[PDB]
Parts: C-alpha cells; sequence; structure tokens
C-alpha cells in the first residue's frame, strides 16, 4: 500500500505470535521492539538517536509480518517507547519513499 | 522522485541559504536540524526519542527547499547528531511510504 504521512506511519505487525503495533521508520537502520521473549539467542548491541543511547538484545533470523508482508531478519529488543520497523526489513517488504 | 532504503534516505536540503544533507525521516513527528542562526525568533521546545530527550530552539514559518521542493514550515534547532526531515515538512513535499 500508499501510506501518507500527516499521522505517524503506524501498521500492524505479528512476531512470536503476538499481534502488535510498530512504526514504519526510514530513520531507522536497525529494527527495535518492546521487550519480548524471542526464540533462544542473542548477542549484546547498542543503538543510539536523539538523546543518546540504549542497549539492546539483538536475535538474528526472526520472522515477522509487516502488514502482511512476510521478512524474516534482525530484530532488536530492549527498552524503546515505541515499536520500530527500519530500514533492514523496510528494504525485504519493497519499502520506498515517493514524492 | 521513489527512493529506495537500501541507504539511508539522506538528500540536499537548503535552508537559510545553506546547503545541507539531511535524512527523510518518517519516524520523526518534528523536523530537527544541527545548531545554526536562522531569522530572528524562537521558544524553547524538547524532543525525545530512542535515549530520552534534548533541548531544542523552535522557529516558525521558515522556509526550506528539500530535494527542489519548496516548503514553509516549523524547524527545530539544537543538539541532534544529523539532520532530519520530519513529517511535519515530509507532508507539504507529498511524501509517502510504498510497498
Ligand atoms: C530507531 C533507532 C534504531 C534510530 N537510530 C539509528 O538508526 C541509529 C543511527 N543507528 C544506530 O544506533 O546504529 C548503531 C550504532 C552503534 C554505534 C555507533 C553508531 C551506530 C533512531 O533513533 N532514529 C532517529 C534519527 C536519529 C539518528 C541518529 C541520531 C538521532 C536521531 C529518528 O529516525
Ligand atoms: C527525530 C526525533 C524528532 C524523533 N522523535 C520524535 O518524533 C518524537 C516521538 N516526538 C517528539 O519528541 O515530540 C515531542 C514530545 C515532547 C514531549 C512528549 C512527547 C513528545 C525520533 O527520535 N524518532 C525515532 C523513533 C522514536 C520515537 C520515540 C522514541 C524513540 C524513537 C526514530 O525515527
Amino acid at each position: 500500500p500508499q501510506i501518507t504521512l500527516w499521522k505517524r506511519p503506524l501498521v500492524t505487525i505479528k512476531i512470536g505470535g503476538q499481534l502488535k503495533e510498530a512504526l514504519l521508520d526510514t530513520g531507522a537502520d536497525d529494527t527495535v521492539l518492546e521487550e519480548m521473549n524471542l526464540p533462544g539467542r542473542w548477542k549484546p548491541k547498542m543503538i543510539g538517536g536523539i538523546g543518546g543511547f540504549i542497549k539492546v538484545r539483538q536475535y538474528d533470523q526472526i520472522l515477522i509480518e509487516i502488514c502482511g508482508h512476510k521478512a524474516i531478519g534482525t530484530v532488536l529488543v530492549g527498552p524503546t517507547p515505541v515499536n520500530i520497523i527500519g530500514r533492514n526489513l523496510l528494504t525485504q517488504i519493497g519499502c520506498t519513499l515517493n514524492f
């Protein structure tokens, strides 16, 4: 679909069997979600943005549905206040910015 | 144009007579730029993201060219590490996310 920006670009995602909402975020190199258990194995990672850095857990090859579109990729989990779908997965779903 | 997300979505902007690069950021409610003098008058504001908050100066009705497209709107200036074009101006230029 084509999404407009009058409103925050929040879409439905499905991950680890749970339904969530997440921001389609062209300003995010990475995908970062609120705290959640995910299959087995992680390595430590840090991400920064406005305000500095947070420590997150990196999980690779995780399956996520984004507004119906399946993708498999790296998902970070940590103390973010909003679920964010970054360019890592946005690419896989064929997402472009158009104006 | 249609921009893809393999790479960060950095575009050329022109503001206050200066050429800069800025991120087309669907995850930004607001437009926030590195430190710079701008016509006269501001009011204090704070913005947060990953890592918490920063204090910025809010300037209204500022003219910016974004990749050739003129827009007039609110521009924040403060201690951001990257120039960010948020939904406030992205709307004005007709920017949509498509997948």
